[PDB]
Protein backbone atom coordinates (compact mmCIF):
# COMPACT_ATOMS: atom_id res chain seq x y z
CA UNK A 1 0.00 0.00 0.00
CA UNK A 2 0.80 3.52 0.42
CA UNK A 3 2.57 2.71 3.55
CA UNK A 4 5.91 1.95 2.09
CA UNK A 5 5.91 4.48 -0.67
CA UNK A 6 5.12 7.13 1.93
CA UNK A 7 7.82 5.96 4.11
CA UNK A 8 10.74 6.52 1.18
CA UNK A 9 9.44 9.63 0.18
CA UNK A 10 10.15 10.60 3.85
CA UNK A 11 13.26 8.99 3.86
CA UNK A 12 14.00 10.91 0.90
CA UNK A 13 13.13 14.62 1.89
CA UNK A 14 15.33 14.18 4.85
CA UNK A 15 18.15 13.00 2.45
CA UNK A 16 17.53 16.03 0.14
CA UNK A 17 17.49 18.59 3.38
CA UNK A 18 20.86 16.74 4.67
CA UNK A 19 22.58 17.46 0.96
CA UNK A 20 21.04 20.35 0.90
CA UNK A 21 22.48 21.74 4.29
CA UNK A 22 25.84 20.46 3.26
CA UNK A 23 25.22 22.65 -0.21
CA UNK A 24 24.45 26.13 2.01
CA UNK A 25 27.95 25.14 3.91
CA UNK A 26 30.11 25.16 0.60
CA UNK A 27 28.21 27.74 -0.66
CA UNK A 28 29.09 29.65 2.42
CA UNK A 29 32.77 28.75 2.23
CA UNK A 30 33.13 30.15 -1.73
CA UNK A 31 31.57 33.75 -0.20
CA UNK A 32 34.18 33.93 2.79
CA UNK A 33 36.84 33.00 0.21
CA UNK A 34 35.63 36.02 -2.20
CA UNK A 35 35.27 38.66 0.24
CA UNK A 36 39.01 37.92 1.71
CA UNK B 1 -5.19 8.86 -2.44
CA UNK B 2 -2.09 9.51 -4.86
CA UNK B 3 -3.16 13.22 -5.38
CA UNK B 4 -0.82 14.17 -1.72
CA UNK B 5 1.93 11.88 -3.21
CA UNK B 6 1.94 13.08 -6.53
CA UNK B 7 2.32 16.57 -5.25
CA UNK B 8 5.10 15.35 -2.68
CA UNK B 9 6.99 13.50 -5.82
CA UNK B 10 6.73 16.82 -7.79
CA UNK B 11 7.71 18.93 -5.10
CA UNK B 12 10.90 16.76 -3.85
CA UNK B 13 11.87 16.21 -8.03
CA UNK B 14 11.77 20.08 -8.02
CA UNK B 15 13.71 20.81 -5.00
CA UNK B 16 16.53 18.13 -5.98
CA UNK B 17 16.84 20.28 -9.60
CA UNK B 18 16.89 23.32 -7.91
CA UNK B 19 19.86 22.08 -5.69
CA UNK B 20 21.81 20.40 -8.67
CA UNK B 21 21.82 23.53 -10.47
CA UNK B 22 23.38 25.42 -7.34
CA UNK B 23 25.90 22.30 -7.44
CA UNK B 24 26.93 22.65 -11.04
CA UNK B 25 27.39 26.43 -10.72
CA UNK B 26 30.15 25.76 -7.57
CA UNK B 27 31.84 22.87 -9.82
CA UNK B 28 32.34 26.17 -12.44
CA UNK B 29 33.80 27.51 -9.48
CA UNK B 30 36.28 24.86 -9.44
CA UNK B 31 36.70 24.86 -13.10
CA UNK B 32 37.46 28.39 -13.19
CA UNK B 33 39.59 28.27 -9.89
CA UNK B 34 41.66 25.20 -11.62
CA UNK B 35 42.19 27.36 -14.74
CA UNK B 36 43.78 30.71 -13.90
CA UNK C 1 -0.95 3.02 -9.89
CA UNK C 2 1.50 2.49 -8.07
CA UNK C 3 3.87 1.33 -10.59
CA UNK C 4 4.59 4.68 -12.07
CA UNK C 5 5.11 6.50 -8.69
CA UNK C 6 7.40 3.86 -7.37
CA UNK C 7 9.73 4.04 -11.12
CA UNK C 8 9.26 7.94 -10.54
CA UNK C 9 10.60 7.21 -6.89
CA UNK C 10 13.63 4.70 -7.86
CA UNK C 11 14.58 8.05 -10.90
CA UNK C 12 14.78 10.47 -7.91
CA UNK C 13 16.54 8.26 -5.30
CA UNK C 14 19.32 7.54 -7.68
CA UNK C 15 19.43 11.04 -8.98
CA UNK C 16 19.82 12.57 -5.02
CA UNK C 17 22.81 9.56 -4.69
CA UNK C 18 24.32 10.70 -7.89
CA UNK C 19 24.33 14.48 -6.76
CA UNK C 20 25.35 13.34 -3.46
CA UNK C 21 29.04 11.75 -4.84
CA UNK C 22 29.58 15.08 -6.49
CA UNK C 23 28.53 17.21 -3.46
CA UNK C 24 31.50 14.47 -1.59
CA UNK C 25 33.94 15.24 -4.23
CA UNK C 26 33.17 19.34 -3.94
CA UNK C 27 33.48 18.21 -0.33
CA UNK C 28 37.18 16.48 -0.56
CA UNK C 29 38.60 19.42 -2.67
CA UNK C 30 38.03 21.84 0.22
CA UNK C 31 39.85 19.09 2.58
CA UNK C 32 42.55 19.22 0.00
CA UNK C 33 42.71 22.80 -0.31
CA UNK C 34 42.56 23.18 3.69
CA UNK C 35 45.57 20.62 4.53
CA UNK C 36 48.09 22.15 1.76
CL1 LIG D 1 32.06 23.62 -3.54
HG1 LIG E 1 17.91 15.45 -3.82
ZN1 LIG F 1 33.88 24.67 -3.50
ZN1 LIG G 1 29.86 37.64 -2.10
ZN1 LIG H 1 39.41 21.57 -15.59
ZN1 LIG I 1 40.24 19.35 7.34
Amino acid sequence: EWEALEKKLAALESKCQALEKKLQALEKKHEALEHG
